């Protein structure tokens, strides 16, 4: 494979399911690179247990952990990480109400170079122990020779896009980072980033971030295909924001016109979201716990009944983890009979206008609430004109796609309901006994 996507190993399942699988002592073992130091990106961090998952020899190397906590929440990550003196922390701005900081991200610097890993898990044990979580590898990056003058950048720009992105923080630490970016050769880099930060993005900037980035991506890189209204979207999230009271406030008018996007020339295509049934849950590795990582609340959902006629189930049979709750973030463009697609997306961002933006001033500027990232894998990058689907996704002609969860995706039936985390669930015990009582 060329693509460098993985799943998070998952406990309980067969060693088949795991065996191209990484845990995060994988990804910062020795065997990777020797560890100078690293930068976490992430949401919530257990710094114990992440101080834990590095290998004995590189537990002192410096960390950044960067997070969008404030006041108490802030107060506490820095007391998690005060025992670890070799421990600093970055503080996201979030200038916008009711924002976060959810892109999930290491900057992993050696002695050999340098790896970037852009990923769906929170760092602690229960987002590594049962879900089904994405990961992207990059290569290992070489260090540019001092003196040497060469850009050191990707036919789809990555290194750029990366540097900017982080630029968007305006913080010392991560220019630091920056000048270490500066100095390595990104050029093998074949999927393009896909960044949210905060703000009123308006003219040029416009295209710069959220779901018109992505927009303007698959406008400059993809083609159309005759036929291309059959050819569904597929969403698949863990949370749900508020997207008004019908399709055409925000979700059918500028998300899935953003998606649907192919090529530079001027909607019946389906729109299929997957997102865990209460089943799911309850049947699930953990159990109703694993809703606590699948938030969306009632206050929401009773305000957007609509939205839950495009839901699917959590079916992922190809891995093995249709029992393993999904923290993945995925979005990708099927053909009609799914055999095929256009384009593939794994990222941080949910199903909300808070992580892909909102048109607002008459449709000149687009806000964002929240930093998010994921990378985009188009087929022009790998010389292709679409990705095959692989049949099962550690099976094994390696220009096929490995898309983790089953297609087609299957409907709810007419007594699943959308996991919803805060109200209760007493009919019907989990996989451990329990009911759930919020
Ligand atoms: O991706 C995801 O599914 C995800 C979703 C939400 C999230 N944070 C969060 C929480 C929250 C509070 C306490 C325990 C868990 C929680 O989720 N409450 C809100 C309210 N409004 C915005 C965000 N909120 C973080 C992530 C993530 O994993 O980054």
């Amino acid at each position: 494979n060329p693509f460098q996507f993985y799943l998070t190993r998952v406990s309980g399942v067969k060693p088949k399911y795991n065996s191209g699988a990484l845990h995060i002592k994988d990804i910062l073992s020795p065997l990777f690179g020797t560890l100078v130091s690293s930068a976490q990106f992430n949401y919530c961090f257990d710094v114990d247990w992440l101080v834990k998952q590095y290998p004995p020899e590189f537990r002192k190397k410096p960390i950044l952990l960067v997070h969008g906590d404030k006041r108490e929440a802030k107060a506490h990550l820095h007391a998690q990480a005060k025992p670890y003196e070799n421990i600093s922390l970055c503080q996201a701005k979030l200038d916008i109400a009711f924002g976060t900081h959810h892109t999930k991200m290491m900057l992993l610097l050696y002695e050999e170079g340098l790896r970037v890993v852009i990923h769906t898990s929170n760092l602690i044990h229960a987002d590594w122990h049962q879900k089904t979580q994405g990961i992207w590898l990059s290569p290992l990056y070489p260090r540019i020779a001092d003196g040497t003058h060469k850009s050191g950048e990707s036919p789809t720009h990555f290194k750029a896009d990366l540097i900017s992105y982080l630029m968007a923080y305006n913080a010392p630490s991560l220019k630091e980072w920056i000048d270490v970016i500066h100095k390595h050769d990104l050029s093998e880099t074949n999927v393009y980033l896909i960044g949210s930060t905060p703000g009123r993005f308006q003219g040029s900037q416009k295209d710069n971030w959220g779901h018109f980035r992505l927009k303007k991506l698959l406008k400059d890189h993809a083609s159309s295909m005759p036929n291309a209204e059959s050819w569904p979207v597929v969403g698949q999230f863990s949370s749900v924001g508020s997207l008004g009271a019908d399709e055409s406030k925000w979700l059918c008018s500028e998300f899935k016109e953003s998606m649907l996007t192919l090529g530079k020339e001027s909607s019946s295509v389906p729109l299929y979201l997957i997102y865990p049934s209460v089943e799911n849950v309850r049947t699930s590795l953990e159990g109703y716990p694993a809703g606590g990582s699948l938030p969306y609340s009632i206050q929401t959902a009773e305000k957007q009944n609509w939205l839950h006629s495009y839901f699917h189930k959590w079916s992922a049979e190809t891995s093995g983890r249709s029992n393993a709750m999904p923290h993945i973030k995925t979005y990708m463009r099927p053909s009609p009979d799914f055999s095929k697609i256009a384009w593939f997306l794994v990222t941080s961002a949910n199903l909300s206008k808070a992580a892909w933006g909102a048109l607002e001033k008459n449709g000149t500027q687009l806000m964002i609430r929240s930093y998010e990232l994921g990378v985009l894998f188009l087929p022009s990058a790998f010389g292709l004109d679409s990705f095959k689907v692989k049949q099962k996704f550690f099976a094994g002609p390696m220009a096929t796609f490995p898309v983790p969860y089953d297609l087609p995706p299957e409907l709810y039936g007419s007594k699943d309901r959308p996991w919803i985390w805060n109200i209760p669930y007493v009919k019907a015990p989990d996989t451990h006994g329990n009911m759930w009582v919020p």
